């Protein structure tokens, strides 16, 4: 079963928009989302419909780019950080759950990769 997914909004938590998140979306996110690996990570891990049905049994804090786009586009986080956060944790779920050398790690470990390159420089 799909637990429900990671909140895009949260009305009692503060939001910032900052020179970093934009560039985090506009740049980092929206380059990543075109990439030939990235729709595996466009939306939540769907345990029913991948057939993985001990996906939310293994992994207990899921995050995917779908959710972090919306999250930047509500200006749901306070800093930078927060974001890079979250991506982080998505690619690591995905080292978790699955092994290495499979299609979908090779495919993570592209991403990832490229996710370092573009925020290894980040506006001030
Ligand atoms: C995050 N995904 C996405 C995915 C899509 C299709 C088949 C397997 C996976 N495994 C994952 O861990």
């Amino acid at each position: 079963m799909n637990p429900p997914p990671p909140e895009t909004s949260n009305p009692n938590k503060p939001k910032r928009q900052t020179n970093q998140l934009q560039y985090l979306l506009r740049v980092v996110l929206k380059t990543l989302w075109k990439h030939q690996f990235a729709w595996p990570f466009q939306q939540p891990v769907d345990a029913v419909k991948l057939n993985l049905p001990d996906y939310y049994k293994i992994i207990k804090t899921p995050m995917d780019m779908g959710t972090i786009k919306k999250r930047l586009e509500n200006n749901y986080y306070w800093n930078a950080q927060e974001c890079i956060q979250d991506f982080n944790t998505m690619f690591t779920n995905c080292y978790i759950y699955n092994k290495p050398g499979d299609d979908i790690v090779l495919m993570a470990e592209a991403l990832e990769k490229l996710f370092l390159q573009k925020i290894n420089e980040l506006p001030t």
